């Protein structure tokens, strides 16, 4: 109940919401139907448009106006945007010359610059070039102050998702809207895009930007706009707030526009009709920054020009039918469009089954365009797995697609020539990220980042200390001229031991044999020089890593490579060795086919052993330094040391055995050398996080052998790939992946034939941050460089796409 009798006189889109059943006069009353009955007529006049004429300038203020040309209006703070330009002979901003913003030039009374946040739904990143002739004012924010090329969104690549994770910093899994439409099971509850549920905060997690500035004492005032309240309204009415007492006035705004996103639903991204709604947009910002300068706000406010989602072009006749695979198509509930996910329609249901489900949907036509998952088997670097809303079993649509449950809910429900959602490392669905401002750097050019990080900055913008969040605070402190937050390294939790020969041959009982029985001073003081350290300037390039969590684990060092040795979980966390590009492949002798050697530097009860893999029927196992990449037929024995085996599937053995012989040394050749740091991963709970022991659901049969989740590497060379990996004086360059350690290769359709054909396309999907892997493993990497952190920083956020320009 709302008792709408009230008035909005002197209360017009003020700042606090009053409770019910008081009527309301904020700007999101509408979308509440709490509105005062006079809410209209006092709040959202029209009268004479949004613009002054030569023969307004001066007037009377009438106060029916939309806005005013009278000469109060300054001082009142209400005049159209453009009352200096008609009236006054001033030049709109867009057409000054953009100088240099070194300090903030503000009135007397601001604390801080104010931060407007101006986003955009739909707006593809590659607008910015392509509408660049009919958009003037983005341009110049673009080209004056901080841009990216584009800013890469989250998993799905849809509207709440995107604007819930720019305002938390929170991948969708943790902040809890992981799609426009959901089912809390727990709740059982749905929410949608069109209704009232969605308005209940049960749903919303984490602590948005608007909550955290609350609290810390920055007001933020009221950010969202009910829908039919138009553009020109918005913006006079943040021009207003602008106005007001510093004791009452925000120091932080947000704009948010619709388009291009509606029409690009209806046109397509590049449809001839998305002109219009782009130069509407550049309109827009023109009124602002128009309105800023009136103020004299334009060289003291940051304003950051943000998007959601890119737009892709897909139509109905590009929709696959899952009633085209599934016999018991009725006994299933799918969320549809650009992702799928697929539950039980009923939970009584217990002739209902998952995994024939999944099956049924695998490599069932040639050109399928859809691949399912059991949400624990997506690539990691979606993030999208741990939230109860997030169903079991989801699909992966190809860009330019649809999948629906059957034909019927297509028609019963072509229109849309544009849509959004796919996988967020497909070009058509990046987006935009201008930043303008004192704070931020003069014409920057900056690389693509994560929307995931902007948070932080926003934060740091406004002087506040951010939640916590997924962002790595720092990682863009390259887009600021101050304000800058300087991180520190983590401390190590865990020292190594460093374990010399402690054990007998005979000690070890572990039923593994090699064919190594033969026998020099020289090459004898060699091998100790190996064993101690001699060649890890070599192999370990950027320091060893980092343990932050408490365990026990032992440095071991060889001639090839050097690993940190779990003693806890049996395997190595982390091998590290470097490949030049000089260096050779060769390959494992037919004597030391099933050679694995007892390490006499670690005790028979910390090691694995060969009898657990041959009873276990199902797992077979690997090395982390490869055989085939050993520097001599000598050191080619260390690559056998039960200190380098780690439990593989034999399809995984596959995937493995590819990469070490062939994609390894490729890499090398193309890069200039690279140093390559391997390991385990275990991820039982899917949470993105190292599982303690406890938390491990499987072992080698009848053994303490716990088996990865998922094998992880990091390849690192000089970004100035005319030095070697070994020799490198300035930024480096990365690229890592996390594979899943399957018993079977289902995801890859194409893998009956050679790996040459398949292998490189799984590991591309699986292309991984750095940043994942040390959240997966508890390790922190590049400890000693001599680069800066905020840079290294940056470098453990890059992902490597392997998408086109
Ligand atoms: C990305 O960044 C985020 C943010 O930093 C990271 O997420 C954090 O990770 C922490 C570790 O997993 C986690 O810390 C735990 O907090 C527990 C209390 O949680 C509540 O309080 C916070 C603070 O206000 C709040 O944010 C939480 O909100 C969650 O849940 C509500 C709904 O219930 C949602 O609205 C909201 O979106 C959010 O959901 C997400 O998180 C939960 C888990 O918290 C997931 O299940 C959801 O799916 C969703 O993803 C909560 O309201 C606290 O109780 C924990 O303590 C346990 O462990 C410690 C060890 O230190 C130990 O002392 C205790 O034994 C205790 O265990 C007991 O509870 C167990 C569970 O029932 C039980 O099994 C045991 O037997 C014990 O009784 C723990 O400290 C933190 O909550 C989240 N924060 C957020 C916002 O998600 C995320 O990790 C990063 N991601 C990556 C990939 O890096
Ligand atoms: C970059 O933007 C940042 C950054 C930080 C804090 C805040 C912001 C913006 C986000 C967008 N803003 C909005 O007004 C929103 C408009 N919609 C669409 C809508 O309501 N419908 C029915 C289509 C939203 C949906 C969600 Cl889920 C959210 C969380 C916000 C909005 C303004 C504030
Ligand atoms: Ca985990
Ligand atoms: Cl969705
Ligand atoms: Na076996
Ligand atoms: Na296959
Ligand atoms: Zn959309």
């Amino acid at each position: 109940w709302t008792a709408t009798s009230g008035s909005c006189k002197g209360r017009c889109f003020e700042l606090q919401e009053v409770g019910p059943p008081d009527c309301r006069c904020d700007n999101l009353c509408k979308s509440y139907s709490s509105c005062c009955h006079d809410f209209d007529e006092l709040c959202l006049k029209t009268a004479r448009g949004w613009e002054c004429t030569k023969d307004r300038c001066g007037e009377v203020r009438n106060e029916e106006n939309a806005c005013h040309c009278s000469e109060d209006c300054l001082s009142r703070g209400d005049c159209c945007t453009n009352y200096q330009v008609v009236c006054k002979g001033e030049s709109h901003w867009v057409d000054d010359d953009c100088e240099e913003i070194k300090v903030p030039e503000c009135p007397a009374g601001f604390v801080r610059p104010p931060l407007i946040i101006f986003s955009v739904d739909g707006f593809r990143a590659s607008y910015m070039k392509k509408g660049s002739k009919v958009m003037p004012n983005i341009e110049k924010l673009r080209s004056c102050g901080t841009h990216a090329p584009y800013m890469r969104p989250v998993y799905p690549t849809k509207t709440f998702p995107n604007l819930y994770t720019l305002a938390t910093g929170l991948y969708p899994e943790s902040h809890g809207i992981v799609g426009n439409s959901m089912y809390d099971p727990v709740f059982d509850a749905s929410f949608h895009l069109r209704g009232r549920e969605k308005f209940n905060h049960r749903w919303w997690g984490g602590q948005p930007l608007w909550i955290t500035a609350t609290k810390q004492g920055v007001r933020a005032g009221t950010f969202f706009w009910s829908v039919s309240i138009p553009h020109e309204r918005r913006i006079l009415t943040i021009l207003q707030w602008l106005s007001l007492p510093d004791n009452e006035r925000p120091s932080v705004y947000a704009f948010y526009s619709e388009q291009p996103d509606f029409s690009g639903h209806k046109y397509g991204p590049f449809g001839p009709e998305m002109t219009n709604p782009l130069r509407e947009i550049d309109k827009t910002v023109g009124q602002l920054m128009d309105g800023l300068k009136q103020l004299r706000l334009h060289r003291c406010v940051n304003v950051i020009f943000v998007g959601d989602h890119g737009m892709e072009d897909v139509t109905c006749d590009r929709t696959e039918f899952l009633s085209n695979y599934l016999t018991n198509v009725d006994d299933i509930t799918l969320v549809p469009g650009t992702l799928g996910r697929i539950r039980a329609k009923s939970i009584n249901n217990s002739k209902y089954d998952p995994k024939t489900i999944i099956a049924a949907l695998t490599c069932k036509k040639p050109d399928q365009h859809f691949k399912p998952y059991m949400k624990q088997h997506l690539p990691k670097r979606l993030h999208y797995a741990n939230n109860r809303r997030i169903e079991d079993i989801h699909l992966l649509v190809d860009r330019r697609w649809h999948v629906a449950r059957k034909p019927l809910d297509v028609y019963k429900k072509c229109f849309f020539q544009g849509d959004h959602g796919f996988d967020n490392k497909v070009n058509s669905m990046q987006t935009v990220f201008v930043g303008y401002g004192p704070t931020f750097k003069y014409r920057t050019k900056v690389p693509p980042f994560e929307n995931i990080e902007l948070y932080n900055v926003m934060c740091d913008l406004l002087g506040l200390k951010p939640a916590p969040n997924n962002g790595t605070h720092g990682s863009l402190n390259h887009l600021l001229r101050t304000n800058t937050f300087r991180p520190t390294m983590p401390d190590e939790v865990s020292r190594p031991n460093y374990p010399g020969i402690m054990y007998l041959q005979s000690e070890f009982d572990l039923g593994c044999t090699c064919d190594d029985k033969v026998e020099n001073k020289l090459e004898e003081l060699n091998k100790r020089l190996h064993t101690k350290g001699s060649t890890k300037e070599r192999h370990l390039l950027y320091g060893r890593p980092a343990v932050l969590y408490r365990t026990s684990y032992d440095i071991l060092y060889h001639t090839d490579f050097e690993s940190g040795y779990s003693e806890i979980f049996l395997m190595p966390l982390w091998t590290s060795y470097t490949i030049s590009k000089q260096a050779e492949v060769s390959s494992i002798p037919e004597h030391l086919t099933n050679c694995v050697r007892p390490d006499v530097r670690v005790s028979p009860g910390f090691s694995q052993n060969c009898l657990a893999y041959k009873n276990d029927k199902q797992m077979s196992y690997g090395f982390l330094f490869p055989p085939y990449l050993s520097s001599s037929p000598e050191a080619k024995y260390d690559a056998f040391l039960v200190t380098n085996m780690v439990p593989m599937y034999p399809a995984f053995k596959r995937v493995w055995a590819y990469f070490q012989r062939v994609l390894v040394k490729k890499y090398a050749s193309e890069r200039n050398g690279v140093n390559v740091i391997s390991g385990p991963i275990f991820d039982y709970n899917y949470d993105g996080l190292r599982d303690t022991e406890d938390e491990i659901k499987q072992y080698v049969e009848g053994s303490s052998i716990p088996v990865p989740t998922h094998y992880y590497s990091i390849i690192t060379s000089c970004l100035d790939f005319t030095q070697p990996a070994d020799k490198c004086d300035g930024p480096l360059s990365v690229s890592s992946f996390i594979l899943p350690h399957r018993p079977d290769n289902d995801e890859s359709c194409n893998s009956s034939e050679d790996e040459s054909k398949w292998v490189e396309e799984l590991m591309k999907m699986h292309t991984a941050r750095v940043r994942d892997i040390e959240h997966l493993t508890g390790l922190d990497f590049y400890r000693k460089t001599s680069r800066s952190y905020s840079e290294i920083l940056t470098l453990k956020t890059y992902l490597h796409t392997y998408e086109s320009e």
